[PDB]
């Protein structure tokens, strides 16, 4: 749609901390603080695919809008996710030992806008198509 796209990653605020926030451990920090991910979003019937592809580092989700599913994230934890569409934002949730965080992605000019929050902490990554 809107997000269905190649997306390579301009720009990242507070993405340490955030990560600190949801118990990472320095390597794994290490890992992710410079990585510059891609960001592939496709869309096949009812089910949304988003892939994330970086040299020491991919992942792939698929999902159906509204359908919780497991997850296991890139810092290893295990998850129940659930994404919706909100007023043009893909709201995504993930929820695991009484915690959650969100990640939500917007569509904002030539930008994907990516809000990840845990607790007080609020990271903002920026894509732009490839
Ligand atoms: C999946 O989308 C992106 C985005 O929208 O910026 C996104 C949203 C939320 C958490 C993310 O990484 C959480 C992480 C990543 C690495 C280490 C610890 C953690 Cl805790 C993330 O990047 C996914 C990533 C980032 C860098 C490298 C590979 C990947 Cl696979």
């Amino acid at each position: 749609d809107a997000f269905v796209g190649t997306w390579k990653l301009v720009s990242s605020e507070n993405f340490d901390d955030y990560m600190k926030e949801l118990g990472v451990g320095f390597a794994t920090r290490k890992m992710g603080g410079m990585a510059k991910p891609n960001c592939i979003i496709s869309v096949n019937g009812d089910v949304i695919t988003i892939k994330t592809e970086s040299t020491l580092k991919n992942t792939e989700i698929s999902f159906i809008l509204g359908q919780e599913f497991d997850e296991v994230t890139a810092d290893d934890r295990k998850v129940k996710s659930t994404i919706t569409l909100d007023g043009g934002v893909l709201v995504q949730v993930q929820k695991w030992d009484g915690k959650s965080t969100t990640i939500k992605r917007k569509r904002e000019d030539d930008k994907l806008v990516v809000e990840c929050v845990m607790k007080g902490v609020t990271c903002t990554r920026v894509y732009e198509r490839a």
